[PDB]
């Protein structure tokens, strides 16, 4: 049973790390770790509709869709995602476009990205890093019109070179697999990895920190997400946050690019709440649960 699973990892971790805590602190963080915290005695994956049309999967483990079931999948990566990077603006002048992609999943940013790269200049050549720790064997199929496209992309999985098209899926955790890239900054970097309670390791300070060097600075970041630990996070880094929308906003980012701005009861929150804190993974080798124990610890100010 999670519960019991959970709490006993609590209990256990707290030991380990010789926190001392009032009954009503432990009380408070249990609570809450228990509701925010994933299921880590699920796995797999199960098949879903999604509105626009397009399939994704849930993950048993994080509990979470893939993709937005409410939006469309399609239309999360193109809003979300491809748009507010500006890629496709720079494509018509460029030549070369550079992607780093965090989670690859089911390759649906990617697919989307490349039919508007593409159809705005025909001849560009595209970089794309990703980082997936559970590559797939069986994708659900992007409908047309980005079938074919679709297709075209996980046929080149996960390692590619081509005239116009180079593609690096590096498996494994990204934490590690990130030291390894040097000489890459990117255009736009798809930050989609599940919720950050959900998928803690790919939110913090220190992972983020190791997605700057290696991001233009003109460059964009994008995300979904609007966590306000992830934007106090990237506002540490020195880069500038603001809103997307398609009415629930994603975060863009660039440390010198312009971004559209949050609005004012964004950035009231993000004053005052007790939950604006980063997260923290400073080794880079902490347990994913471990990283949101040390969140709620700070949050609720037992530390
Ligand atoms: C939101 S999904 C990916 C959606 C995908 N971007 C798409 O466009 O179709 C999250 C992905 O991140 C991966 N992931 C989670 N934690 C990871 C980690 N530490 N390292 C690498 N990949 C991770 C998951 O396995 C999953 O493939």
């Amino acid at each position: 049973k999670r519960e019991e699973y959970l709490k006993n990892y609590l209990e256990s971790y707290l030991r380990k790390k010789e926190v001392s805590l009032t009954e009503e602190e432990f009380n408070v963080i249990l609570r809450e770790f228990l509701r925010f915290a994933y299921n880590p005695e699920e796995s797999g994956q199960e098949i879903a509709d999604t509105a626009d049309g397009s399939k994704t999967l849930i993950h048993k483990t994080y509990g979470e869709p893939y993709h937005s079931q409410t939006a469309g999948a399609i239309r999360e990566s193109l809003y979300k995602f491809v748009r507010p990077s500006r890629i496709l603006e720079k494509a018509k002048e460029r030549k070369v476009i550079r992607i780093l992609d965090v989670g690859f999943g089911l390759g649906y940013n990617l697919a989307v990205a490349l039919k508007h790269l593409w159809e705005v200049n025909p001849k560009l050549r595209v970089e794309i890093i990703s980082f997936e720790k559970e590559l797939l064997k069986e994708f659900p199929i992007l409908p047309e019109p980005y079938r074919e496209i679709h297709e075209f992309l996980l046929e080149r999985v996960p390692e590619y070179e081509g005239e116009r098209l180079s593609l690096k899926v590096l498996l494994g955790d990204a934490r590690k697999r990130i030291k390894e890239v040097e000489n890459f900054k990117a255009d736009a970097v798809f930050h989609d990895a599940f919720s950050p309670y959900k998928n803690p390791e790919l939110w913090t300070l220190d992972f983020l920190s190791l997605i700057k060097e290696r991001i233009d600075e003109k460059g964009y970041w994008v995300s979904y997400s609007s966590s306000l630990s992830v934007r106090k996070s990237l506002l540490t880094l020195g880069f500038k946050v603001g809103s997307s929308r398609e009415i629930r906003k994603g975060t863009v980012a660039s440390l010198k690019a312009p971004v559209p701005p949050m609005e004012e009861n964004e950035v009231r929150k993000l004053v005052l709440s007790p939950f604006a804190v980063p997260m923290r993974d400073e080794k880079l080798d902490k347990e994913p649960l471990e990283i949101l124990i040390d969140y709620l610890l700070k949050v609720y100010k037992i530390s």
